[PDB]
């Protein structure tokens, strides 16, 4: 329908700007954060199935997929974890700072690495390293498809999902790739990034590959 807009916690834009403006040379570990994110989204559902196993039903199989779509300069990252809601989006993806964004920024100024980022539960902010812009496309069984998108500015904004497909229920991260960050979209380096970091990973992790008919 139409875009509800929102505006960034100041920590949080000021971590993405930190992010965004980096000559960092690690960027690939964008990937394992977003992977066990998408793990920890799989961890969460199947937890909640113990006691409820109709939470299942929605989308029985438990999956990370990965989706170069080279032509768009997209790389897509889905699970069919647990999804998030309307407000989940909003409160826990921009209007209210996480419990360790300052201290890794902190941490970060002081000479820490990038790739600690996770250890401050705020390894979603990684995907600037490589993206200029992101949706974030989510299902959960408690509400309807919602599309949350961020250019790294000081806003974001929400909108009811009409125009994506259905995930049955679960997480989209599409990531607009940076002109210099397109590496990402080639199967090899792909597969090299996930065998190198995301090697303890429950879900079976899907690539998914186009090639033409010979
Ligand atoms: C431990 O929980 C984690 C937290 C708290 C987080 C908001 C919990 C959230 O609400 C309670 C859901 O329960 C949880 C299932 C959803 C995801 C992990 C999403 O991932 C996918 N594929 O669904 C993630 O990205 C779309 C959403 C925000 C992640 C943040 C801002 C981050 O920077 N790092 C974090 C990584 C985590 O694991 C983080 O803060």
């Amino acid at each position: 329908m139409a875009s509800e807009t929102f505006e960034f916690q100041a920590e949080i834009t000021q971590l993405m700007s930190l992010i965004i403006n980096t000559v960092y040379s690690n960027k690939e570990i964008f990937l394992r954060e977003l992977i066990s994110n998408a793990s920890d989204a799989l961890d969460r559902i199947r937890y909640k199935s113990l006691s409820d196993p109709k939470q299942l039903e929605t989308e029985p199989d438990l999956f990370i997929r990965i989706t170069p779509k080279p032509e768009q300069k997209v790389l897509e990252i889905r699970d069919s974890g647990i999804g998030m809601t309307k407000a989940e989006l909003i409160n826990n993806l921009g209007t209210i700072a996480n419990s360790g964004t300052k201290a890794f920024m902190e941490a970060l100024s002081a000479g820490a690495d990038v790739s600690m980022i996770g250890q401050f539960g705020v390894g979603f902010y990684s995907l600037f390293l490589v993206a200029d812009r992101v949706q974030v496309i989510s299902k959960s069984n408690d509400d309807e498809q919602y599309i949350w998108e961020s250019n790294a500015g000081g806003s974001f904004t929400v909108t009811l999902d009409e125009v994506n497909e259905r995930i049955g229920r679960g997480t989209i991260l599409r990531l607009f790739l940076k002109d210099d960050q397109l590496e990402y979209l080639e199967e090899k380096r792909i597969k090299e990034v996930i065998k190198r970091h995301s090697e303890f990973v429950a879900y079976p992790i899907q690539l998914v590959v186009t090639k033409e008919v010979e």
